[PDB]
């Protein structure tokens, strides 16, 4: 090993290269293990393998102690004489004393090494992407800076700061990376941005505007490659992928303007904050490119039998694919896709999705113009018939009436952390009964789970111990036969409710005509609302039969030496996972390098919109006439309710109390089980016909989505009032 080398002898301690490629210099300007013997000292750190921080105490004091042999200064001296020792003696074992307190703040026994530069003088610092938004052309430098391009978007308390936007870009093309160099135009160091949202890789011409799946499919979580790739395989909508997670293009339907007035006021009618952001995308001179001058109703036979094609076919899935290995599997599963596709964009099962959802604007709309009740729906789509979702939440009531007599079950329950806890229960008495109450339960819902669009992520029925702790919270906050007496209310109240409205419209000029069509669209809602949730749910049902035939061929991979760990296909694409089972080869720098990324996308958080110049943009909403101080959000449940909030990000960790109010980033259907005892809901993300929301009225549960930041701003414990009608939040304490 080199015991000295300068900046540019060296090729390919980190920062040893900061000076490594950038000793090239075009247009700007450019600066400038011998402690291997630092080998007493070896019997410390000996010391070290096996509290006693004493022994920084003479690690860290030899080092000062650290005596130099000249055994090389001179050439140490024989170097920097083109440009003293006792301030390398400072230093270099300074940089050494360095190794001895921080690591063991925060293990390899290797080492860092020391760079020598000088000092001078005349500064901020440059940034290549701004990090208010993201936007890759605009850049900002710090006292500070807007610039796009040779243009400057505001002064913040002036000419050669324009000359020097331009050095920075020059050297961001030399690692292709937006990075981050300081100069005070003198630079020391530099490192890429690691901070920015990836932008979809997708190279059709000029600007793109992207939507969030994310946020209409009421799920935030980084998705892993191979679960990424099922939903783009599914999708019949030009769908990307960016920071582990999904974004829909919708840049050709803003080209035309009738095509871009039906996908804006569409778009702003699921959720408010998606008009409001594209309007401000298309309000942006020089981006977007500019313009140039009823359905059927099925019959009541329908959806029954919708529900029993479903069914049919998974369960021709199941038998099928049990025969199914290798190459065969993979045939499989892409003409299996098609079956997918079939059940879940079958033409009828659409109109019984849109009866629902048609019939609950129809009479949101009209009812409130007529009477000046706003969100009739809502209260009228309470214990609606048929709904796999909300029937899950209630059933584990059910669940936890069985559990209840049973002491010396609670008892084990409450504390166990045995994944293998199903097994363990014929020692209790009455846990033979507990055991097929959870696997009846799992054998319904077992496929679903937080983030179930992934397909790479655990499933209940494959670590039941996260139902627990819901389970036992239902036991504590219940008496037996909650699941009826909640239902059975419900029913109550929407009936009383339809029975208010035909009475009072009755009183209306033509009375008995806006009445009998009210109560035509009151029975298609209640007929067919409950439906919306089953697609979703026959199609995950497909991605965990898909997810135990992926496994077998990991496993198989691992068999056959191909792979370490039989999870990671879950880093690799379908696409990708095909060529390793039929060639039998992977690149490991590959997998490696997609772990990596995926841990850096869970500390992203996808924007409502996405634009290809990396800017996010999230809507804002318009306080017209409500309160300040308000927190304002989307109205999804009629009501108003005052309560303690629980910032709650994980279910499995919900301990949920009578008068709590839930406030989370998103609500999937597996949040629902969460919904029984909360007297309120807050979500961050979500729409007006989304998952949760649809389910919180069904529930009589007063919510309010799409919260910017409600898992920041509101704190646990806080009493907050939340209006589920006009759509805000107010803290009281
Ligand atoms: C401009 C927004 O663009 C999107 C986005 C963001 C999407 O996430 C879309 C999307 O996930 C899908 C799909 C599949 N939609 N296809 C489109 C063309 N097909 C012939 C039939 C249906 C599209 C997504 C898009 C969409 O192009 O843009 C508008 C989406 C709207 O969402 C607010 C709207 C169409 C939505 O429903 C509205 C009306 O309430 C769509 C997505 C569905 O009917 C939902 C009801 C959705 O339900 P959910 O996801 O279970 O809550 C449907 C049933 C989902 C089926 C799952 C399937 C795997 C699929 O890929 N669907
Ligand atoms: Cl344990």
């Amino acid at each position: 090993k080199p015991y000295v080398l300068k900046f540019q002898e060296i090729r390919p301690g980190g920062k040893g290269m900061n000076l490594g490629a950038c000793s090239n210099i075009e247009g700007v300007h450019v600066p400038a293990e011998a402690y291997k013997r630092t080998l007493e000292f070896t019997q410390l750190l000996q010391r070290l393998s096996s509290a006693i921080r004493e022994i920084s105490e003479t690690i860290r004091t030899l080092i000062q102690h650290t005596q130099i042999p000249s055994e090389i200064a001179s050439y140490m001296d024989a170097t920097l004489l083109d440009v003293g020792k006792d301030a390398l003696l400072q230093h270099i074992s300074m940089c050494w004393a360095s190794l001895f307190t921080e690591r063991a703040i925060i293990h390899r026994k290797v080492q860092l090494a020391v760079v020598i530069q000088q000092m001078i003088s005349p500064s901020g610092i440059l940034f290549t992407a701004d990090p208010i938004t993201s936007n890759r052309k605009s850049l900002s430098i710090d006292d500070s800076y807007t610039v796009r391009e040779n243009t400057i978007t505001n002064k913040i308390i002036d000419q050669q700061i324009i000359q020097l936007a331009k050095l920075g870009r020059k050297i961001e093309a030399y690692f292709g990376k937006p990075q981050d160099i300081e100069w005070c135009f003198y630079i020391v160091q530099s490192r890429p941005i690691t901070t920015l949202y990836p932008i979809p890789e997708v190279n059709e011409p000029g600007n793109r505007v992207y939507i969030s799946v994310a946020h209409q499919q009421m799920m935030t979580d980084a998705m892993k490659p191979l679960g990424l790739s099922f939903y783009l395989m599914t999708t019949p909508a030009t769908m990307y992928t960016a920071g582990g997670r999904l974004f829909v293009d919708i840049t050709q339907s803003l080209s035309a303007k009738v095509s871009r007035d039906m996908m804006v006021n569409s778009l702003g009618q699921s959720d408010p904050l998606i008009k409001d952001a594209l309007l401000t995308v298309i309000n942006k001179k020089g981006f977007l490119p500019p313009l140039p001058t009823v359905r059927s109703i099925p019959d009541s036979s329908s959806v029954f039998e919708l529900v029993r094609n479903s069914e049919n076919s998974i369960k021709h899935l199941k038998q099928s694919i049990e025969t199914k290995s290798g190459s065969d599997l993979f045939d499989f599963i892409v003409e299996d896709l098609e079956e997918l596709k079939r059940v879940l964009f079958n033409p009828t099962s659409i109109d019984a999705i849109m009866a629902g959802m048609d019939a609950s604007a129809w009479l949101n709309e009209h009812i409130y113009q007529w009477l000046g009740e706003k969100n009739v729906a809502d209260k009228l789509s309470e214990s609606a018939p048929n709904n796999i979702t909300s029937q899950m939440g209630l059933e584990l009531l059910d669940v936890a009436d069985v559990i209840r007599p049973y002491p010396a079950v609670r008892a084990y329950l409450e504390q166990t952390k045995n994944p293998d806890f199903m097994n363990e229960l014929a020692t209790l008495e009455g846990g033979a009964e507990t055991k097929k109450a959870l696997e009846d339960y799992l054998q319904k819902y077992g496929m679903r789970c937080a983030g179930e669009i992934d397909l790479t992520k655990t499933r209940w029925i494959e670590n039941p111990l996260t139902l627990i702790p819901l389970i036992l919270s239902n036991i504590k906050n219940f008496d037996s036969s909650a699941s009826m007496h909640k239902f059975a209310q419900g029913e109550k109240e929407a009936f009383h409710k339809e029975q208010e409205i035909l009475r009072r419209l009755q009183e209306l000029p033509d009375g008995e005509q806006k009445a009998m069509e009210t109560k035509e669209k009151i029975d298609i809602l209640r007929h067919f609302i409950g439906y919306r949730e089953y697609p979703k749910y026959g199609m995950i049902n497909r991605y965990f039969i898909y997810k135990l035939a992926l496994l077998r061929a990991g496993e198989q991979l691992v068999k056959d030496g191909i792979l370490q760990e039989h999870e990671d296909i879950y880093f690799l694409y379908f696409e990708e996972l095909r060529e390793v089972v039929r060639t039998g080869q992977v690149d490991y720098e590959l997998i490696n390098a997609r772990k990596r990324d995926f841990a850096t996308f869970e500390k992203l958080t996808p924007p409502r919109i996405l634009t290809s110049d990396g800017e996010m943009i999230n809507g804002e909403y318009k306080r017209e006439n409500l309160p300040k101080d308000a927190i304002l959000g989307l109205p999804v449940s009629s009501g108003t309710v005052e309560g303690r909030a629980r910032v709650i990000l994980e279910m499995e960790k919900a301990d949920l109390e009578d008068g709590d109010i839930l406030v989370t980033a998103y609500t999937d259907p597996s949040w629902t089980p969460a919904f029984v005892s909360i007297k309120g809901l807050v979500t961050e993300v979500g729409g007006l016909m989304t998952h949760g929301a649809v389910i919180a009225r069904e529930y009589g549960l007063p919510a309010v989505v799409g919260v910017e930041n409600a898992t920041t701003i509101i704190k646990d414990g806080q009493q907050i009032r939340i209006n589920g009608t006009e759509g805000y939040i107010e803290i009281l304490d």
